[PDB]
DNA sequence: ATCTGTACATGTACAGAT
DNA sequence: ATCTGTACATGTACAGAT
DNA sequence: ATCTGTACATGTACAGAT
DNA sequence: ATCTGTACATGTACAGAT
């Protein structure tokens, strides 16, 4: 009832040592590649450092070790930025330069700079001939550049190519991140210190902010106190309940494609405002397990009835207002959830 | 009562912005000069150290602490006949070289020779060169503001660099600040001064250590922050320094003390009592009477370890003598069992 | 001769394996 | 409870450039 | 190789609220 | 007496310019 059978299922759930090491031989050798071609010779994008995100880099991620996430970020020197119509997390970016290729009357064009960087990366891919491995077809308004491997097993990386600015960060984050009562204002004032990112969602032109950096270091370093999950400190269940959602919803959008709209960043955003909620380390004392997934189940569900899940680093971004989400999405959404939820949550022993 | 004590400490904002804007005048002016030359230490950094730049300065502000520290390459360290603290330096810089070795006290005298050079061309502050101490490592500075203020100028070389081997079991704080605190923090260089032991050696320093540590001082992110909970941990030290400021004044029998004991002794007392709760600020009453039964019991069993380097017993028979240290406990077990009598005279 | 972008060397938190 | 592979931060060597 | 500009932490000082 | 909110002050990290 309480603390187990979730504990069956986080078992279930954790990745093998094994799995990891292949997943990771590979992925890092095709990576490093690309990295190395980007450094070539007349390449725009030349000077791109490396940055890896995602779950698999914060310890999150679930099943298998089949979906890597890697920024391929390029420091951009003196930018301005103009919001694109109120909306908090899109933008233009404007201003010898081999950026200039893109450029459009002062106005960097995203999709031209992700064409090139596409193109670059399809050539560098035709020659590996150690590794199966391709580039998928691309989605429009996608700012990745997915490549598929066959190890044989199937496993994703997406590459994102990244604009770095090391400016303070745009006013319409200036009220998030609200982690004083939690983490702290040293540690606020410190992460607001670290450049941001923009990536390519006047349509082809607009970027996106990214804190995939930020986000790393809260799941890394997730505690009010210090020791929190340290060899000399006490177990918390924060990340078990992040990996509990996520695969709740995994597993519900690979049977409804009613959920086509929902992704494990909403997920993701909602337990950092659960965090926020419930500051204690003793909040999330592992004994309490069920109880700590069920109020995250709940405190979902009222987002979903309410249609309200403001982005955590930009408060005036509510990635379930209406114009994102259909409301026959989220009822559909929130009764699945509450179906699971009341019955045992059979899902988790589906497949 | 100890919050009277407390207030009577506390430094006043105006003597705070008098004595900085003098202060950093000449420490401005003197990092210049070592700059602008063919001068040997051409690089030098400065860093701020010390209680003032720690907020538990007491009483007024003067005394101020600064380190110039300058970058050095290839160096190899010999530790000195096992003390754990003190080193020989081997591998600009040639005019203090030996046979291998970096004189500490050939460095020092020209760094002093350089900054007494600077002070004689100041003419807008009243600003003099204290007459040196052999074996210290300070070049001290003595301001009159009108009042009198002490700015200890501290050559140090950064080295980065394992720290060396004597501190693999130091800075024990896996269970109060954690080990992804300890770890970042031993990846910062390490320091040495020229400290004599004789006149070659050198002292390692852990300033900026201890700095980020009493900024940086709760288990939990947010204690003594603005949405955080305040604690007592720096209104202990500064009761502690008090005592001892107060003691030290009064009897002679007591030099070879200093407040560095009770910064070394607080130390170990946070890491005893990691909680915050366990300094909450409604019982500054037990956390100083605590912090004072933990140094006695030092005292008693002539131990304080250095927190950095535990090998290195800062009360061994050999730096302070068993009758000074039973007089510090008679003086203490009495202001102890009397309710402080010495903190009411001004 | 000296300089330097790249990659190795070192150390350890995290978390899976045992 | 200990042992151990990956990721990562920082320090340092050096073939190839200058 | 040096310096200002910006942002906010750490303080002190004091009135009004509690 | 203590707490909370605002005003006032210094110290410090680091971006951007030079
Ligand atoms: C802002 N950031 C996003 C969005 N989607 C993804 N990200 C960022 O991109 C990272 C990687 O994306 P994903 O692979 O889709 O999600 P994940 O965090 O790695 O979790 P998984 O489903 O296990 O892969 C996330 O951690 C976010 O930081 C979005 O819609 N808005
Ligand atoms: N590291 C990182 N990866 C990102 C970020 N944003 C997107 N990605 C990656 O790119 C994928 C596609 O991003 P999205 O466009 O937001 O996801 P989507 O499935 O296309 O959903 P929508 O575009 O919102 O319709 C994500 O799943 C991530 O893997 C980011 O900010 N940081
Ligand atoms: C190692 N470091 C020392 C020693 N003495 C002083 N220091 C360091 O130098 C700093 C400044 O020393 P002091 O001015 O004497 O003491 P303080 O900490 O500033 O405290 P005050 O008495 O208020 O001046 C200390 O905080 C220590 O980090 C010592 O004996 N060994
Ligand atoms: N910032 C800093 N200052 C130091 C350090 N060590 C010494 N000092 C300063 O130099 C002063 C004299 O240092 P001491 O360690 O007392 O040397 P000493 O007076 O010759 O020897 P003692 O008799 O043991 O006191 C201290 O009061 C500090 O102000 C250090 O490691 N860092
Ligand atoms: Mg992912
Ligand atoms: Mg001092
Ligand atoms: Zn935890
Ligand atoms: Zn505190």
């Amino acid at each position: 009832t309480g603390p187990d059978k979730l504990k069956k299922v986080l078992d279930k759930l954790r990745l093998k040592r094994k799995d990891i090491s292949e997943a990771a031989e590979t992925v890092n050798k095709v990576v490093e590649r690309l990295l190395r071609r980007m450094q070539k010779r007349e390449s725009e994008f030349k000077g791109v450092e490396q940055l890896n995100t995602g779950s698999y880099y914060e310890h999150v991620k679930i099943s298998a070790p089949n979906q890597f996430n890697v920024m391929f970020k390029l420091e951009v020197p003196r930018i301005e930025l103009q919001e694109y119509y109120e909306t908090g997390a899109f933008y233009l970016v404007k201003f010898g330069n081999p950026l200039s290729h893109f450029l459009e009357g002062e106005v960097l064009s995203a999709t031209k700079m992700l064409s090139k960087f596409r193109k670059i990366i399809k050539e560098e891919v035709k020659e590996i001939k150690d590794i199966d491995v391709s580039v998928e077809k691309e989605k429009p308004g996608s700012p990745a550049v997915t490549l598929l491997i066959r190890n044989p097993e199937e496993i994703s990386v997406d590459i994102i190519l990244a604009l770095e600015s090391k400016g303070s960060w745009p006013i319409s984050t200036k009220e998030g991140l609200p982690i004083q009562g939690w983490l702290g204002t040293k540690v606020r004032t410190n992460l607001r210190r670290e450049p941001f990112y923009l990536v390519p969602k006047f349509q082809g032109e607009t970027w996106r902010l990214s804190f995939s950096h930020t986000e790393k270091y809260i799941l890394n370093n997730h505690g009010i106190e210090k020791t929190c999950c340290e060899s000399s400190g006490a177990k918390c269940c924060r990340k078990e309940c992040l990996k509990l959602m996520k695969y709740l919803l995994e597993q519900l959008k690979k049977e409804f494609q009613e959920l086509d709209a929902f992704c494990s960043y909403h997920v993701k955003t909602a337990i950092f405002h659960m965090w926020t909620q419930d500051p204690q380390d003793s909040q999330w004392d592992p004994r309490n397990l069920s109880s700590c997934f069920d109020k995250l189940l709940a405190f979902f569900l009222e987002c979903l009835r309410t249609e309200k899940l403001d982005h955590y680093f930009i408060p005036k971004f509510n990635l379930f207002s209406q114009e994102l989400i259909d409301r026959k999405s989220k009822e559909f959404l929130s009764k699945k959830i509450e179906y699971e939820r009341n019955n045992g949550f059979p899902i988790f022993d589906k497949l």
